């Protein structure tokens, strides 16, 4: 474990989703509303998904080796398996919120697909010039993500009431700033131009991961937009 | 990429597939009907799917070697990433079509998830003559869903509004025709018999694709059945 | 195939998933209640992935060997591939049958994705003492999908029609006895301390299957409790 650099982060990462989880899990115990429930089996099921993949990291089963640039670069590949299910369940948490329709939640959770499938297949591709083509068409699937949530959910949550608006508005603009960073510490980082060292990208992604599922979901799981309007 | 003759039929595919995505993500963009927005969003994700997927094997990422009969054969296996996903999703834009009920659709997912996976066992199997054992269980899997499509689903178009039994009626026979050449085309080719070269294979491939999904579409998303009624 | 000492306990599985496959694929020919369409669906799907993958252990597709006590370990992955479909879709029969919510379904189904998840990383891990690490976190996601069962299912089959109560009870103990055994014979058999040889790991696995599968369907779809109350 400790033969890599980047173990301090890794371990960090873990224990902080570890926490989140358990933290989530016990605040859900004394919940009997049925549309609070689905809020709270989504956001705990998030950081306990990258609790594992995390440990997973940690004791170096998801790693592996790619050669380009003449050199075997380490590629954790264990993130993109984290990413497929928690990035669509994020998604689901403010779909619900904003109660979107069956079209929109499917288009979503398709392009989100496409991001991450496109994003695993560039980090793994061994010709280099390459990898920059798969980067190139996973951005464009997350600019689809973020015009939808900014000129569809939007307009949608305002005539909704004034709580489900106002956690969706912040949840919104938390969720555009943290995702926008990925496709700049890929790009930047060993899997891309190898400007940044992958220690130093390993700390980016934990701030990033932590913030946008255990932060994510404190704003979500305070808030009253996650309880139906009762007497 | 040239050094393969196949490589034009997978470029013209990889073109086919991303200006059909283009034209539907456009032609959709003037739509509030929220069924209208189902079919888009099922409709425009399938070609997105394969365009990716033809992508990966113009570039060669979706290439392996399968030794059998004392030979090193080239199967492309992204082609079974692609169906699994747009397979499921093709028949949904039919069973949503007729109102078909949930235990109906789970078994027509199931089963085509069936046909894939033992069409994608088959594909890597190594022992030549377990390759036709497994394309028999595949085979057998299709035709429970083309049973299905005839000898369900008809008798429910037709206590349906006219336009969407008619509608229905055109992509059924389209899909039986074209769905019962893919285990054909398999068989002679090179993952079967290998009486079908590769270069002639991927253009038959080609062709079939893009007529079910983009000719699919082009008949769906025209027709008036993805509409409710409405004054 | 012969080869292998296990062989007969394979070819044994794989006619008793087949048989019951065809079983209730006749037996639910004469179905039209929308709310017994479901429960057909659902159960006769799960012999039918079980005996694709018993098929793929039995031809050698779904071994992989893998190093650890400086030993090269048969390790037959197929039965994690099966799990990750067949298990969430048995939580899937019982959470129908009580009209559980949708909040409850998705922490079941993604517990259950996580049990089996890492459990397939303990039997992939080179690492020794690691494979118990991830054979613990997988058993806590076991215990907690026995939680469910009985401190939220139980209490709202009691609500409900007698002989959905009633054939829930029976359902729910013969899933809490049969689930809790398979992480037993996985710690003491070859993917674990190994004190169970092989050949009597597949002969447990293979009786567990059958009755949690063929077993759990035959109490089921005899039941009343999977039609709608009618005249
Ligand atoms: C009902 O709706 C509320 C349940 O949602 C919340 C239910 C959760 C979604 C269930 C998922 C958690 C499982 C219990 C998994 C247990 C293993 C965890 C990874 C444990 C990690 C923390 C600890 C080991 C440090
Ligand atoms: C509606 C939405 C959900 C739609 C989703 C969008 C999606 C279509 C976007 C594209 C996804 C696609 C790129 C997934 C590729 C997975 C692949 C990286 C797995 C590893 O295989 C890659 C190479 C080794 O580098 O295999 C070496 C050769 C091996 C012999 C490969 C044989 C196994 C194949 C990988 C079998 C295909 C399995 C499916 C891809 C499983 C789904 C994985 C997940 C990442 C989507
Ligand atoms: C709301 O319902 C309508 C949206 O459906 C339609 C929405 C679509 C389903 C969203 C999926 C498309 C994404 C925007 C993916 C973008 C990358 C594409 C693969 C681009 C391919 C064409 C071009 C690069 C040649
Ligand atoms: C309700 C419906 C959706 C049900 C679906 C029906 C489905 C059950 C039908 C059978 C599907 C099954 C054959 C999928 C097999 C995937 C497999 C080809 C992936 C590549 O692994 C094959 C060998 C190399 O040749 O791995 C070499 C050895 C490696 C060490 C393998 C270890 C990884 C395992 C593959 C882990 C299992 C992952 C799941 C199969 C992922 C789903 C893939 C998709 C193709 C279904
Ligand atoms: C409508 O709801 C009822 C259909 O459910 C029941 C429909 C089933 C869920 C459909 C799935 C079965 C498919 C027909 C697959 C056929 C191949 C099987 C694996 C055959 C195995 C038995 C035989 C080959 C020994
Ligand atoms: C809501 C719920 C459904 C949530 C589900 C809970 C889930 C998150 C729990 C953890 C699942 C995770 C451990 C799955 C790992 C699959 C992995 C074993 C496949 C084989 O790859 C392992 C190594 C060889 O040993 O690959 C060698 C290196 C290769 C180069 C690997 C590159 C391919 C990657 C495997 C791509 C990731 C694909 C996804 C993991 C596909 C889903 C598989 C299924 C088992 C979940
Ligand atoms: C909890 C984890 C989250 C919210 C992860 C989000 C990840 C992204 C938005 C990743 C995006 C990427 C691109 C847009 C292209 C470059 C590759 C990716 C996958 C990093
Ligand atoms: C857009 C792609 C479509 C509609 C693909 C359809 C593919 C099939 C219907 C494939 C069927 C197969 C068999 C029936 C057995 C032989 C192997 C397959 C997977 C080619
Ligand atoms: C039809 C198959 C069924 C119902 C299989 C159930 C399997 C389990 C409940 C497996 C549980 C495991 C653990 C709890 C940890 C050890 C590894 C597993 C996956 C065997
Ligand atoms: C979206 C965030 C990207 C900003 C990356 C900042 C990295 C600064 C760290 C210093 C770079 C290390 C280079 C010298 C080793
Ligand atoms: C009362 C609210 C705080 C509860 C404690 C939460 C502990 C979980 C770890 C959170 C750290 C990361 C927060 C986002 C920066
Ligand atoms: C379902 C369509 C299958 C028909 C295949 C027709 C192939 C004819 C092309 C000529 C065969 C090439 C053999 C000589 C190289
Ligand atoms: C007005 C209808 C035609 C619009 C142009 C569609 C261009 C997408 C490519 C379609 C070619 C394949 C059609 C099926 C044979
Ligand atoms: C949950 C069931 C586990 C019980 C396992 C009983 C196995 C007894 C078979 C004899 C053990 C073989 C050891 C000598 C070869
Ligand atoms: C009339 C009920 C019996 C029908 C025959 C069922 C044959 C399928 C194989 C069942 C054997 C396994 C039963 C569970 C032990
Ligand atoms: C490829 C993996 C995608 C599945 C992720 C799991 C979450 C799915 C959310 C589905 C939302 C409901 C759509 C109607
Ligand atoms: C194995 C991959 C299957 C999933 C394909 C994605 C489409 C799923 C469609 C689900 C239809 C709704 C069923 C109720
Ligand atoms: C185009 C939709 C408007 C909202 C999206 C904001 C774009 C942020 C740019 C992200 C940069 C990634 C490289
Ligand atoms: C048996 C259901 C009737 C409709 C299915 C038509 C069968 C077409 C044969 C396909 C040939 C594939 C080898
Ligand atoms: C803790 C929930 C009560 C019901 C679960 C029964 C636990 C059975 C123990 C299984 C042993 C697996 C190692
Ligand atoms: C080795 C660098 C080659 C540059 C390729 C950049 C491709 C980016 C595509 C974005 C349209
Ligand atoms: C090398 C050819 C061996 C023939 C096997 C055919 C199997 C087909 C099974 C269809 C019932
Ligand atoms: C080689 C045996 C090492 C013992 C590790 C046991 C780990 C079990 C963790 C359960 C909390
Ligand atoms: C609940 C605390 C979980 C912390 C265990 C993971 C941290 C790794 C320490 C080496
Ligand atoms: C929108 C046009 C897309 C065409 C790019 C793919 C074709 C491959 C050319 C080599
Ligand atoms: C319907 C009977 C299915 C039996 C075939 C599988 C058994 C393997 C025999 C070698
Ligand atoms: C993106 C930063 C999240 C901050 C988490 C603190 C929330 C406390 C209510
Ligand atoms: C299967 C052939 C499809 C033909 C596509 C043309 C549709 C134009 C309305
Ligand atoms: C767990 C044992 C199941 C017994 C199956 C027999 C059911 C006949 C109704
Ligand atoms: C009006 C809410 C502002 C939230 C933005 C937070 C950016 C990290
Ligand atoms: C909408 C604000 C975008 C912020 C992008 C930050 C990228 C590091
Ligand atoms: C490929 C772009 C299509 C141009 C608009 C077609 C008419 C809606
Ligand atoms: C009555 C509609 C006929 C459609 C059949 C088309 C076959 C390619
Ligand atoms: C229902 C007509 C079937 C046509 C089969 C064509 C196979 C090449
Ligand atoms: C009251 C029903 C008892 C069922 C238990 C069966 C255990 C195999
Ligand atoms: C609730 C009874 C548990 C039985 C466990 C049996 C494990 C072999």
């Amino acid at each position: 474990i400790t033969g890599r650099p980047e173990w301090i982060w890794l371990a960090l990462g873990t224990a902080l989703m570890g926490l989140g989880t358990l933290y989530f899990l016990v605040k859900g115990m004394g919940v009997s509303d049925p549309d609070a429930k689905k809020f709270y089996a989504i956001t705990t099921l998030v950081p306990a998904i990258a609790f594992t993949m995390y440990l997973s990291m940690l004791l170096g089963y998801g790693l592996t080796m790619v050669p380009f640039g003449g050199e075997q670069n380490p590629i954790y590949w264990a993130r993109y398996a984290d990413w497929l299910f928690t990035t669509p369940l994020l998604l689901l948490d403010l779909a619900l919120l904003v109660d979107a329709d069956q079209g929109t939640i499917l288009a979503l959770v398709g392009a989100d697909g496409i991001m991450i499938g496109t994003g695993l297949v560039g980090a793994l591709t061994k010709v280099y010039s390459y990898r920059f083509v798969w980067w190139a068409i996973s951005t464009a699937a997350m600019l689809y993500i973020l015009y939808v949530l900014f000129f569809g959910f939007t307009s949608k949550a305002e005539s909704m009431r004034p709580e489900v608006a106002s956690t969706f508005k912040v949840l919104r603009n938390v969720t555009v700033v943290l995702w926008s960073a990925y496709p700049v510490v890929w790009l930047i980082g060993s899997e891309g131009a190898g400007i940044v060292p992958l220690n130093i990208e390993t700390l980016l992604f934990m701030v990033l991961d932590v913030s946008a599922k255990v932060g994510f979901g404190l704003i979500l799981l305070r808030s009253r937009a996650i309880f139906g309007e009762a007497e």
